[PDB]
């Protein structure tokens, strides 16, 4: 009904960052990533992948003790603050970070929304996912707050029931965004891309390879990468969606859909990725 | 003797299902998995990537304390029920499931068949394996039980020695099949499917690579994933042994029949399934 | 000076076990694995993919508390005697094995000795290497007892020193192996391989990029595995070595010899063989 | 402005060491890694599997307590010496080693500075990286001491700021390895190698893939290794850095430079080191 263009092959080719010569681990940053707790740790692991795979820096991992091991074998590269979701709730951070994301795997709580207050005291972008997710405001900052629910987690931010949300997508989308002044990419086949400043985007790539879990926890890590080596933030937020749904389609091409774990996309993602270059 | 018919190529590409680009995890639901002790935790993690590559939504791993973080940093997609094959002797599931399987890797015990008696009670497909097979009788409920002996664990459930069933095979599952009104994989070479309704097939894949350790704990999970994302849970039982077979004869086409591990399943199936699409 | 035949290709061939379609895991028997401590925990798997990798039934790893969890991640497979190598110092084993190996990674002392003593009066074929070869004589018994000493092992048990050793390691290895009525591989670029019956024969396969540490601990396993399958023990071991030094050969043709990891020789193993069969 | 002369490829090719048939472990040394602390892991297996990659015999890996488990699944080849950096600070090492390396994700702190003034009085080249680089001086000995630092770690060993350093960094990397006299491994685009005699090199290998958290650290134990395997340890340095930043440039030929993560150039160098045979 709105005609929401589509974030295409030739705007993703036209807007991914370049990795100079010239360059170490510092230019492209140190992200913080909140996630994981003890009965959900692997949406630590998953996002951790994620966000490393994606051209930041360095990526420290701020999750519960019981948790960290679980990742240090799989992504050594991963530096921690120990217990890390839990300290933010506490106080402002006191280290500067490129981008931050929080949520996956943690639970839906209070003190899980201290820390995002916290959090949101920093100057740099910083998304918000699953646990994270809430019905609330947002105070006036600088840089970009990004909301990445499915439809039920945008049924708990809005009171907008899944029914109904489904009929009208980019409609609601929009004017979540517009009202929240956030950023929301709102999940599902032809994820949307809403801007708080009006501009909208449908994904085109995608699959039913993804309808399973993990596959979202993935999706924050590879937003929170991007955030890292990309100029404009939106470039970001929609390359990575763009990304995340085409890693997803190579899987297919000799694998059933059925089939896909979620931390198989970063695998697939350093072919893809360059296909696009 | 009996002329039980195979369950055929044409029969898996008749059955097997679609995964629509409008599905989300929830489309394929929940299951859970009651695997792994302290001595065998390995177990749990063979069926957990065996249900997670079958098609599933979700995975909840109902597991000790000290089994979950071995099933973490290789298969970080599914969550845990903490202690969950122990929880679930004392009280009716108060989540739901879209299909539960208890057994692998657990002990022999009479705590194990308590955990039974209340997952019994759920309406969903179950499954039952290894340390939860015994010899007993099920009440009259919705969704099918589906018991998977080799030899060794029917004679357990039955009396019938192994040197007798094994003249017999079709014969005596179909026998108890009907007796229980239980669905009864009775593996081995040639594999019966039996069905309490009197229906009976026998699975023409695989072969001596799967003559090894964990190899039916990988099935269990197969089966348990199957049933998420089949409309008839008929065929997912037939279409996850012959899958699970049918893995093992790719596994024989450039290695040797001696050198298959049981996790490696779970890895070829992508591309194996994929062939039956 | 003595003209020891190599065991060619052509013996491998002639000697390498079938998997038949009428076969389950049992049939391949459960293989005992005594390894890995503490600070040398590493052995322990190694072994273990060695010999699950190897055409045994079942394995089960005796092991300490803190080298099970190292493990589990890595071979699902295999399940646990928990603190096995110091139980067994204590009682005669009341299990059944179709093998056992003793030593990788275990600390060389007299409570390893007492394993080795009660492992002895099982009625199966013994490995014995690294922590677990000492100066000592063997009490008569039906199953062979296999020792694999590399040269600085050899000059523990028998006080040849290692630059005598060297300069006649045939006529060492067949001299010992009479003494002790032990079948001995001797390790080393030409390993030798002498019976306790007087045959003798040197392998041929094997470059350096097995000198390295942990591929004599992957060999144990591979031998515990082979003893599973082969209806006579002189060609599983015969045929162990052999694979073990072809798989490092398959390497080099496209990898530098400098860079192998000694489980990757595990990993190998299942094309190499199927070229022998 | 020095015309500082390129280490080659067929200065590569000229120096890389054979591995004899007649060789053993033993033959290719043991080295000590000193690495990895609580919320820095990951850099101990990085650079575990850098050294156990590049050509030693053994490796013994002396980290605290919680990162040993961490390592061992998937370097299985190391062993431990338990705490052995915090040791390392109360005496002299009792053991030798052909090689030792120290500081990868350690504190920068003065107990580390301790265990290096111990691990000095070894006779045998030692690298600091890290956080054992440190403004200091360094004692008479016979190895080589070889420093690691990237411009940040640079200036707080001299006081030479970074934005000056970058300017002129062959000019500062030589006055610096003649003051101290220790090897300085400058890292970034174009690698400065200065020797404390004078010579010195400018590496042509690497690109944008390597600006990510653990890639120093993985080059940490490619040194390592290599000292251990080649006779000259000069060449040891040099082709390290140069086979670590070749690693890099075969990455790019089909991923995306964005995508890297440091414990894949491991798992591409036994393929890239060939190619230099
Ligand atoms: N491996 C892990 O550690 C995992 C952790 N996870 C965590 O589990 C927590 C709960 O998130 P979940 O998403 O699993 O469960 P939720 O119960 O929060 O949300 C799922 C529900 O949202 C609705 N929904 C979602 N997508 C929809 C669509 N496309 N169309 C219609 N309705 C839709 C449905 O009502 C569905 O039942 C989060 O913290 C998440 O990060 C999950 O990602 C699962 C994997
Ligand atoms: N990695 C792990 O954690 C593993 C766990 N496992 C668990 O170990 C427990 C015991 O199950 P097992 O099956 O190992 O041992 P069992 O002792 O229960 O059954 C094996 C016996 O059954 C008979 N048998 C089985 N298949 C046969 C056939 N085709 N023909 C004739 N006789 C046959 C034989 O008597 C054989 O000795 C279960 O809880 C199982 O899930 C096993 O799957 C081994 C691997
Ligand atoms: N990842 C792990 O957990 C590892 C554990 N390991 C264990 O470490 C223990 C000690 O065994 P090691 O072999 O490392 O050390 P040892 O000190 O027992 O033996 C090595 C010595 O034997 C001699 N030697 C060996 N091969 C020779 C040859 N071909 N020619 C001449 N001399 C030769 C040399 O004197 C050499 O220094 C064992 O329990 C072993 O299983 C080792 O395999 C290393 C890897
Ligand atoms: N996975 C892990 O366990 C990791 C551990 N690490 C450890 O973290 C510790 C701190 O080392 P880091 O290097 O991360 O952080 P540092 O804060 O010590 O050094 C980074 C700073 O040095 C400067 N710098 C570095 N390279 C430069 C270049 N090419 N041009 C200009 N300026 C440059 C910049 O000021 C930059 O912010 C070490 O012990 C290190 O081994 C890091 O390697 C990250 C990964
Ligand atoms: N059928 C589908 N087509 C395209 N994308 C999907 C499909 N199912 C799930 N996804 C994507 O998978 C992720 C699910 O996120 P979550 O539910 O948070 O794990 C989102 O990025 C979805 O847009
Ligand atoms: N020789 C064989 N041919 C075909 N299938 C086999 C063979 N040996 C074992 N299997 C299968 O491997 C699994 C063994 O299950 P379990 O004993 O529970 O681990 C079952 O699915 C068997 O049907
Ligand atoms: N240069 C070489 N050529 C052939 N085999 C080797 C060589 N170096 C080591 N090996 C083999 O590697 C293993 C070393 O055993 P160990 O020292 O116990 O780890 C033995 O099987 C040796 O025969
Ligand atoms: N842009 C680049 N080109 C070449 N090498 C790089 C680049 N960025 C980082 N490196 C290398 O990556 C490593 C970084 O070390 P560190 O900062 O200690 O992790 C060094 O070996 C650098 O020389
Ligand atoms: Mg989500
Ligand atoms: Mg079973
Ligand atoms: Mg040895
Ligand atoms: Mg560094």
């Amino acid at each position: 009904a709105m005609n929401v263009p589509f974030w295409t092959e030739e705007h993703v080719r036209a807007t991914l960052p370049e990795r100079d010569a010239e360059s170490h681990k510092g230019t492209y940053g140190t992200a913080l990533l909140l996630a994981g707790s003890d009965d959900m740790p692997g949406a630590a692991l998953l996002a951790g992948l994620g966000a490393m795979r994606s051209g930041l820096g360095k990526l420290v991992i701020g999750t519960s003790e019981n948790v960290i091991p679980l990742i240090v074998p799989v992504l050594p590269e991963a530096t921690y603050w120990r217990d890390g979701w839990k300290k933010a709730a506490d106080a402002q951070l006191e280290e500067t970070y490129r981008a931050i994301a929080i949520g996956p795997g943690l639970p839906q709580t209070e003190s899980v929304q201290q820390a995002v207050d916290h959090v949101l005291t920093a100057d740099c972008p910083v998304i918000l996912d699953a646990g994270a997710l809430a019905k609330r405001t947002y105070p006036k900052r600088e840089g970009p707050v990004i909301l990445t629910p499915h439809p039920g987690e945008f049924f708990r931010m809005t009171g907008v029931p899944v029914n109904e949300l489904q009929k009208k997508r980019a409609e609601y989308a929009k004017e979540w965004a517009a009202q929240l002044q956030t950023v929301i990419v709102l999940k599902g086949n032809q994820t949307v891309i809403a801007f708080p400043d009006g501009d909208c985007w449908l994904n085109p790539t995608g699959n039913g390879a993804l309808a399973k879990g993990g596959t979202g926890d993935t999706l924050t890590g590879m937003i929170l990468g991007m955030l890292c080596c990309h100029e404009d933030p939106k470039h970001a937020v929609l390359n990575a969606v763009y990304l995340h749904g085409a890693c997803a389609e190579l899987w297919t091409d000799e694998h059933s859909a059925h089939t896909l774990l979620a931390h198989e996309l970063s695998d697939i993602l350093p072919r893809v990725w360059k296909r696009f270059e």
